[PDB]
């Protein structure tokens, strides 16, 4: 078992909890930690990886910690709400200043993908801030189902790509591409 | 890139075809909107521009272009087929992706454009052709993921193409 520490920050309202209840609800199986923690286990190219997911960003004890226990951040905005936008900008401020150190794998994601028409923030500004900020982005919709799947694999490849030799990722590469 | 597959999508064509409408639809329903739609079992994110005035930059920006006449407007029908031709001329190092759209053909006793003469123009142009109702919704899913097929075939290795034509006769078939 190798567990990776997966954490949900935004601002309320953006989808987190819808996020982390539809990757609970998809994958069969922490309970002791309260409910607003999740843990499933999910082949990646290859190779079994167990997410520990924590959506306790919302006004306990590791809601006060939430910063430091990470070993990569969800830092999630709603494409309709440019607030939340700029919410995700003080978040990874918050975020690196307490991580100073650590290549922390960090994703940016445009939640809420299916509301088309009432679209604040577009696809190419979400893309320039993450590329801008060094970080992944990845639009998806929890109500739909767009990208649940490739966010949590992404996050493990990501961390993977942090942890492990580039020899071990050059093989789950090629797992991946053929 | 991660999880995400880009393509600017043009409309471009006479005022009244029903540009706009279409473009309505395909938000849900204003320059422009942004959906990722799975097309042959792969998403595909559209970013649609529905800004065209009746110039040369519009020709230079898209991925691909939707050329829209109306079934029920010949003078239309004759412009969409001079923008097709110009198209071709502001990309000539490229061959841009390009559907024909015959709009509007709920009306079936208003139109002008016959079904055959639309194919036939097509063949002649070398572009692909589909009609659409945006009032009543036909074809309009069809629209979009062929566009999306089109852009495919000019970008992806062929050996990619030839999965997608696979999935795709499945379901159909
Ligand atoms: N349309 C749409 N609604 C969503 C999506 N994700 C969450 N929601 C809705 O947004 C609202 C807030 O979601 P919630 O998970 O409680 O946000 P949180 O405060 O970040 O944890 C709820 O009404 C959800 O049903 C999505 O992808 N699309
Ligand atoms: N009957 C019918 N009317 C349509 C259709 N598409 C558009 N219209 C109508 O045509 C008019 C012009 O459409 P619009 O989208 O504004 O055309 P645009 O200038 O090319 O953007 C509107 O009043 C629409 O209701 C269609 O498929 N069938
Ligand atoms: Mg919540
Ligand atoms: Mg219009």
């Amino acid at each position: 078992m190798t567990y990776y520490r997966v954490v949900l920050i935004g601002e309320q309202g953006v989808g987190k909890s819808t996020l982390a209840n539809i990757f609970a609800g998809v994958h069969d199986s922490c309970e002791v930690l309260g409910e607003d923690t999740y843990e499933r286990t999910l082949m990646v190219d290859g190779e079994s990886a167990t997410i520990i997911l924590l959506d306790m960003w919302e006004n306990e004890w590791l809601h006060d910690h939430c910063m430091q226990v990470g070993d990569a951040y969800l830092i999630v905005y709603s494409i309709t709400d440019r607030a939340s936008f700029e919410k995700a900008s003080e978040l990874r401020i918050q975020l690196r200043r307490a991580r100073q150190t650590e290549d922390i794998p960090i994703i940016l994601v445009g939640n809420k993908s299916d509301l088309v028409r009432c679209r604040e923030v577009s696809v190419s500004e979400g893309r320039a801030c993450a590329v801008v900020f060094d970080c992944k982005f990845i639009e998806t919709s929890a109500a739909v189902q767009h990208n649940v799947k490739e966010l949590f694999e992404g996050i493990v490849r990501q961390v993977r790509l942090r942890r492990d030799s580039k020899e071990k990722n050059e093989r789950r590469l090629a797992y991946q591409k053929r």
